[PDB]
């Protein structure tokens, strides 16, 4: 449900301007070459936006993101994990 339900609210928190830099860092790790990167790549991207790759997220991405079994994260799967931590990021 990480992508499906969560992307809906994600766009409410993250602005399109924010998405601009999100996709900038995301695009460099494009695995399928279209809108799709591996969730592990986040390690570098998370550093660019200043997000903390915590224990919860690593455990969360498998069951909530890749319940879909893509082995990767589409931009829709990606936006969620960023805003997920960022929303509570103090
Ligand atoms: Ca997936």
């Amino acid at each position: 449900a990480s992508m499906e339900d969560l992307q809906a609210e994600a766009r409410a928190f993250l602005s399109e301007e924010m998405i601009a830099e999100f996709k900038a860092a995301f695009d460099m790790f494009d695995a399928d070459g279209g809108g799709d990167i591996s969730y592990k790549a986040v390690g570098t991207v998370f550093r660019m936006l200043g997000i903390n790759p915590s224990k919860e997220v690593l455990d969360y991405l498998k069951e909530k993101i890749d319940v879909d079994g893509s082995g990767t994260i589409d931009f829709e799967e990606f936006l969620v994990l960023m805003v997920y931590i960022m929303k509570q990021d103090a």
